[PDB]
């Protein structure tokens, strides 16, 4: 038969199944398909050829095509996935037909492997999903200029599916508005133009409103240089204009640099304004976490809404935030979603970087633009550094009182003018170790490492006196007042210190101000007791209840007495004995040093006079003016008044200075001490001064004595070099005819040392502890010459 | 057999042709296809079925297949347009197979009604056509994140294509720079996002080019809601990032709110970066007419120049300025040019709006501000002070600015000010005028002090200004202005003029404005170099001054003073060139040389007359430094035959116990070597006296300042008496310098000064004739 060779040598797999669905034939094309050999399946049910997972459903097809023939249909051709003997489920073209071989109900199947063309179709699928995700809408036309094929982009842009857009004139599909009439003519011209061209038209949507499109026709020829295809493409000009203006406006608002959440708010406002029927909410990255940053007030739920993602990223690296927008389907094309998303995302990156930059700028702004004092950030840094150093500072909060009333009356033009000299006065009395800051408004924070109560009271008093002179503006007095809250405790944090200071400040201010106060006692009792001491001391000086002690000093080699040096002393009926080392600083603090000096010199004169009444007794008497902080305003009158009201021959009494008060500074005490010298008072010192100028000054008004200090004498045994220093000092003494005194001598050993070093007088316990004022006439004649 | 119905009754169109191309079989499906009858087609030429327009060549194709073999291809399949008997033409798929009967050559053609094939071929066309028409790269990724799709846009913009890129991960396919901003991780995860996402990358072409791209990935799920593919679009954001950089940077500028002109210049520079080899001009509407705002520093001629212009308008649409660009033809695309133009337009409009919208202390570092500087200079002018003004501009800041923005340009300036403060002297008024410019006002005017200050300030910034491990090297331009009687504004203007000159010339340097003193400093540097050469060729000398006891008139010792003579400059005294030595940094060498020569001449004098008692070198007047005492005394004494105990040295108390004190132990070891000392003041109280008597000084040198005026000032007469007495009390020798007259000599012999020196006995004598004087007139009793 002619059919035998044609059927045998064929490239399409042919199979036949009987009415019972059993196979009886195979060909090399079928063997290339599936993989089974002919003999493996000849005369067997089709089931094994059927896919293993499809066999359960195949009997349904068998019944449908055998009991009713699928409503009397012989067969058909379509695509099907074939499982090759290797197990691969390849795609192929199958065909079925009904055949009456042997007069029975047989079925003939044809198969052709279609893997390559299936792959081509898959490539089509990928590119079409891309075309859907292909920003600007595009459509294709045959030379007859009828839309043959389109995309999801054009479908979104003009509400026309491919089923609606197949094979018709582009305008007929896109019913254009009649006004103006030239729209149709121009679009037909561009439609049948064979060269690439672009123009502007005024199309009308499926659903309504006019739009102005920028239509673009372009050609594509073939190998034979004939029109093969055309592309008509466009996306927009109207919403593109909208978004260009949107970006302009959002840039303008962002340039206005509004706060972080307000920036989010403006972004939301504009994004809603354009893509209405949508919700917007941005997340900022803080501590690496997504925090709700902004959200539009239009949070009403909208049916059929799709979320759309975007990542706000800074100049480099990980995300800085998450942008996401939910939009109602059909509001605008997916391409326009992508477009607005890009602009919003990058604009948000700019906004967040702006926020971070302003954060850093504010952090680095730790100073003041008006006064110039370091500001609260610097103060916190400084206190934290002090705590780390483990040094306990004392924080003073100084608050101005009258400045608010000044603002209320005359205004800031006077308030700031007052604060200028307020801070100037602060800085004038500032000290090298101190640290000043301006936390806020009319409040200041002063910091010092001094922890003594006696020093704290002094610093507070200086600060309080800063306003001792009322502020003068245009000859108008302004008596401002200061409320001072101090705090100092061990182990507390800067936060506690500041809070406590502020509370103390408010308490004292509301109490009346013009004053200072410690933390709540705490040590306010330690201050009350010291105030008690001060009041008692003032009363004591007024009543003249003090005691003056006396201390002989004797020549080292003769044993004869050279003189006596006096020392102030105070015995209290209540508190008992209190030393100068404590009540002289207290005298300075309570402003009684002038008085104590007066009294000590007076009593010295009393004793000298009464003793001369008896006999020559005292050759010379010494009183330590330096140890009593004797100021410039005291010397001439305070000495001469007594020296003359009673009878003292000048050379009888002597005074002592520490050479620091002697350096010129601004007192020029030189003249006062010269007057004392003229009266005949001996001059005693402890050092020679800065250099040649110092020595020349010392010799110019020739001083009489030079007093080696106990600090040197006691450590003489420790250090031989100090012995050399003393040798030099005594040698200079002999050179200039200066009497060299030594203080704090204690034992026979130091006495022998000074003997060999030619000290020429000794004062200290080793010969007599300072004996009370009345034993002197007995001790002198009963112990001298203490040879 | 079933072989017959399998074809005869088959609904699949199949035809057979023999060696003569005669149709031997024609199925009813073939009848349905063509329109012929089986009895009419059987035994006839295949051409009858072949389309008439194609029939003539069909026999030729059959003959070629029969004769040439064509590699014995078994079969093939493709589509073609069929022509029916009635004349109607239709499109049909088909396939050919080679069959043989009776040992001859036969051909079998099978036909399919191409409906899905036709539609899908039409589509494939339309789709490739559409994508190609558009010029946006796009690719597709399988679930394994492997590219399985490309387009002409992707291949042209990336070089790669499916032929090479098929089935390979995007990161590997996409070369990237060496972690410039750690974008490797960005690419890696973006290629792993499980939802539609988008960011930006830098990728390098096959040639390698840092081009910027906007990756937007979008997932597409199958019908059953499973991730099927990931379609990604690379938008060419080279231009778009130009837009970005433009805004971002100028927005940052706007936030920093610089001067109007500075904003304009920022715009100029970055727009120029955007448009290569272009020119930019900016005008603004002032007083109702366009007046210059700014312009690009570039002003050279442009070949094939193209001019574009735009009117900057406010929100209301009214004009606000005129921007213009000149670009070289072919350098930039028109689309790019227009985009940069309009973005610049609107952004700069916002900048102008910010300008329209827009206290005696710097709120950032802590220096005064221009108002305070003006007040300070005014308060100096009213007192008639002629302040020397150093206007310091910190150059290379632009790298800091572009790297970390104005917020950190502030940090850089903070570091600059912090480094400057540590050296700022008292009586020096440092303020910050604006941005990157500081004003240091000083009172001292002597040119030597001015130059020293300038050098110190330039040096203190020697070390890089490190910020967050990014040591930006910043440089200093120091304009100097100074002129008697000139006001604050002129001083500032001229200082800025000199600063502008040195900045444009390169910076990292300092410059006077006034040319007279500008050449004066040049001559001063000439003198410095001359002395530098002179010391190196060691042409110097040392004049001596014998000094004698006041009792026997016998020689006590000889001083050694430096000297330098040049044929060009003539005599240049030490009093003048020693500070020049300080400036040039050769004081150490001068000290070395004076020491060496004193020792050598001592040895030479030993070789004939060893009687030379002692030699004294005035280190205090020579500005000796801390670390040179021990070495360059010991070296000289050992090298020469001098005994060390023969020469002494002189040092003042300030240098004795200030500027640290390791100098103290160095003088300890010097005394250990045994060199006698000679002190000036032994000041600073009892501690000073302790040092004095602990390090045997062996002599005290009363200077001319005191020796003179002795007959007049009673206070200094008393000082002299006291100090002579102190020396006599110790075992110290007292020296009186600069005695000039017989009455002064008589007074000094009264106060018992031991050794006298000065012109009253001997003007200094050169290296020779010292022996003549010493041997002729020694006992000048
Ligand atoms: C890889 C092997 C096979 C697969 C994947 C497969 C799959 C299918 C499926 C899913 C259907 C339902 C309708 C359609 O998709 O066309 C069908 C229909 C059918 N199948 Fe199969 N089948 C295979 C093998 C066969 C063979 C070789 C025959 C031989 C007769 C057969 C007999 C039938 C019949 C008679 C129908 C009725 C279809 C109609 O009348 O339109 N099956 N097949
Ligand atoms: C509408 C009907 C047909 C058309 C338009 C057509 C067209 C062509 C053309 C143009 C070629 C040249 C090779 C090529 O273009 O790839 C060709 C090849 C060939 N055709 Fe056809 N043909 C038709 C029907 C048939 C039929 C029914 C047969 C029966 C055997 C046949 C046998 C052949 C053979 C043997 C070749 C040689 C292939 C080769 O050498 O590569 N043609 N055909």
């Amino acid at each position: 038969g002619i059919f035998f060779p044609a059927l045998e040598q064929n490239m399409m797999g042919a199979v036949l199944i009987n009415e019972n669905d059993e196979v009886m034939f195979f060909n090399p094309a079928a063997e290339k398909l599936w993989g089974y050999k002919r003999e493996e399946v000849i005369g067997n049910n089709i089931d094994m050829l059927i896919p293993r997972d499809l066999r359960p459903a195949h009997p349904e097809y068998i019944r449908h095509n055998r009991e009713g023939g699928k409503a009397r249909v012989e067969g058909m051709s379509r695509e099907l996935q074939l499982e090759k003997k290797d197990g691969s489920k390849i795609w192929t073209r199958f065909a079925l037909s009904k055949v009456s071989a042997e007069g029975k109900v047989y079925y003939l199947a044809l198969v052709r492997d279609a893997s390559v063309e299936m792959a081509q179709k898959e490539q089509t699928r990928q590119l079409i999903i891309a075309v859907d995700h292909l920003d600007r809408p595009v459509i294709v036309l045959d030379p007859e200029r009828h839309i043959v094929q389109c995309n999801r982009a054009f479908t979104e842009m003009f509400g026309y599916c491919i089923s609606e857009a197949s094979g018709m004139q582009p305008d007929t599909l896109l019913n254009t508005p009649e006004f103006p009439a030239d729209n149709r003519i121009r679009l037909q011209q561009l439609l049948w133009k064979t060269a690439r061209d672009q123009d502007e038209f005024l199309l009308l949507t499926r659903t309504g409103e006019k739009i102005w499109i920028k239509a673009s026709i372009s050609p594509v020829y073939d190998v034979l240089a004939h029109l093969q295809n055309l592309v008509m493409t466009f996306s927009d000009i109207t919403e593109e204009r909208q978004i260009r203006q949107l970006e302009g406006n959002i840039l303008a608002a962002m340039c206005s640099s509004p706060p972080f959440h307000e920036m989010g708010e403006i972004i939301c406002r504009n994004i809603e304004s354009v893509l209405n029927e949508s919700h917007v909410s941005l997340f900022a990255l803080r501590n690496g976490m997504p925090i709700h940053w902004a959200s539009s007030s239009h949070g009403a739920e909208i049916q059929n809404a799709q979320s759309w993602s975007a990542t706000i990223r800074q100049r480099d690296g990980a995300p800085a935030g998450i942008l996401q927008i939910k939009t109602s389907s059909g509001a605008e094309t997916s391409a326009f979603i992508e477009r607005v998303a890009d602009i919003s995302q990058h604009m948000a990156a700019l906004a967040l970087e702006q926020e971070k930059s302003r954060q850093h700028i504010e952090q680095l702004i730790q100073f003041d633009p008006m006064t110039g004092l370091p500001n609260r950030n610097n103060l916190h840094n400084y206190l934290d550094d002090l705590v780390d150093k483990a040094v306990s500072p004392v924080v003073y909060l100084i608050g101005v009182d009258h400045i608010q009333d000044v603002i209320d009356s005359l205004g800031y033009a006077w308030a700031d003018q007052a604060l200028l000299e307020v801070v100037n006065r602060f800085r004038e009395k500032l000290k090298p170790d101190q640290y000043l800051c301006r936390i806020e408004g009319t409040q200041f924070v002063l910091v010092s490492l001094e922890n003594d109560v006696s020093n704290i009271t002094q610093i507070a008093d200086e600060l309080r006196n800063v306003v001792s002179k009322p502020i003068m503006i245009d000859d108008k007095p302004f008596p401002l007042t200061l409320s001072i809250g101090i705090s100092y405790d061990l182990g507390k944090n800067r936060d506690y210190l500041l809070s406590t200071a502020h509370n103390a400040m408010d308490y004292i201010r509301k109490n009346g101000g013009n004053g200072w106060q410690f933390f709540s006692p705490a040590m306010n009792e330690m201050v009350k007791e010291r105030l008690v001491l001060g009041a008692a001391l003032k009363e004591a000086i007024s009543n003249n209840q003090l005691k003056l002690v006396y201390q002989p000093q004797i020549f080292a080699e003769t044993g004869e007495l050279y003189g006596i040096e006096a020392l102030a002393r105070w015995h209290d009926p209540l508190h008992g004995h209190v030393p100068p080392s404590r009540f002289i600083p207290l005298a300075e603090e309570i402003g009684e040093i002038e008085n104590i000096g007066r009294w000590v010199i007076a009593e010295a004169c009393r004793q000298l006079a009464e003793w001369r009444s008896q006999n020559i007794h005292i050759p010379a008497l010494s009183v330590n003016l330096s140890a009593l902080h004797f100021r410039s305003n005291q010397l001439p009158n305070q000495v001469s008044d007594a020296m003359h009201a009673w009878g003292i021959d000048g050379h009888q009494l002597t005074v002592e200075i520490t050479e620091s008060m002697m350096m010129e500074h601004d007192t020029e005490i030189f003249k006062r001490i010269q007057i004392l010298r003229d009266m005949g008072v001996g001059l005693s010192v402890d050092d020679f001064g800065t250099g040649f100028s110092g020595l020349s000054r010392l010799v110019s008004l020739p001083v009489t004595e030079i007093k080696i200090d106990k600090s040197f004498v006691d450590r003489c045994l420790t250090e031989k070099r100090i012995l050399a220093l003393l040798e030099a000092i005594t040698s200079i003494g002999q050179s200039l005819n200066l009497t060299v005194v030594a203080e704090g001598v204690e034992t026979k050993e130091q006495f022998e040392m000074l003997r060999k070093i030619h000290c020429r007088v000794i004062q200290g316990y080793f010969f007599s502890r300072p004996l009370p004022a009345e034993e002197i006439p007995g001790w002198m004649s009963s112990v001298l010459p203490l040879k």
